[PDB]
């Protein structure tokens, strides 16, 4: 039954891209920075928003040459407009992607970062490297939009744990240490049904967006933008077509799902 919960952090990243499309439409050919792309979970999403431009870049070799595989697939489907695509491996936290680019000059109307934030806060310099990464090309007026572990409601369970860890039949969280919460470097592992992750204090990643001329547009809980985002019913619409509050997930789903926040910043002139 591990379809629901996958497929229901799915539909927040959908909600999430086509609101910030809109908002790119609204301003008036669009380009799309998806950074740690993954497998192409959310290549589908794009071709929907009829974008024009993709670079998808990754850690991770084999999830590049698989995203690319999935790209090439929906081109070869018999009648279909489909993005051109670039892919790229490289590690966003360490390395410049400018420099990886086969244009160099290209910008970007949005960066898409979804569950992969929180790798870079191992260092400052990593940390500020994938934000770098993420908002130095953007046009003035384009978005930086992403998803990863809420901090406040990690901690505030680890709190009210006994040990280090603290979970239910779908998730575990397992700290290095309780009370102690360093800006960078701060580890914990995560299993899901298990690479190790680092802690994002959202006052701290607003700040250093700044650097690059970000504004924080909103930043809001899973919950918070589950609860207005399902007043629209072609909302409530698209997650029928896909599939504590009382319905949709169960109670430990729930849970599971709630540990994030969603997040939004725009380039200033």
């Amino acid at each position: 039954r591990i379809f629901y919960l996958r497929n229901f952090n799915n539909w927040m990243k959908s909600v999430l891209i086509g609101e910030f499309l809109e908002k790119v439409r609204q301003k008036k050919d669009i380009t799309v920075l998806d950074l740690g792309c993954g497998k192409g979970g959310d290549l589908l999403k794009w071709k929907k928003g009829r974008i024009n431009k993709l670079v998808c870049t990754d850690i991770a070799d084999v999830s590049v040459k698989q995203c690319q595989q999935r790209y090439e697939d929906m081109k070869n489907r018999r009648d279909s407009y489909i993005f051109s695509a670039e892919f790229i491996t490289a590690d966003s936290s360490k390395e410049l992607l400018i420099d990886k680019f086969r244009d160099p000059q290209m910008c970007f109307d949005i960066c898409s970062c979804q569950f992969v934030c929180h790798y870079s806060f191992e260092s400052y310099e990593q940390a500020d490297m994938m934000l770098r990464n993420a908002c130095e090309r953007l046009s003035p007026g384009g978005y930086f939009i992403g998803t990863t572990p809420n901090s406040f409601e990690l901690i505030r369970r680890l709190e009210a744990s006994e040990t280090e860890s603290f979970g239910n039949e779908i998730y575990t969280v397992k700290f290095q240490k309780k009370g102690d919460y360093p800006l960078f470097g701060c580890k914990y592992d995560f299993n899901l049904e298990d690479v190790p992750e680092f802690l994002v204090y959202f006052p701290l990643l607003n700040e250093m967006a700044k650097k690059y001329n970000m504004k924080l547009v909103y930043k809001k809980t899973f919950l918070e933008f589950y609860e207005e985002k399902i007043k629209n019913n072609e909302n409530k619409m698209l997650l029928k077509r896909m599939q504590l509050p009382l319905g949709t997930l169960s109670k430990s789903e729930w849970e599971a799902t709630s540990i994030y926040l969603v997040f939004a910043f725009e380039k200033q002139q």
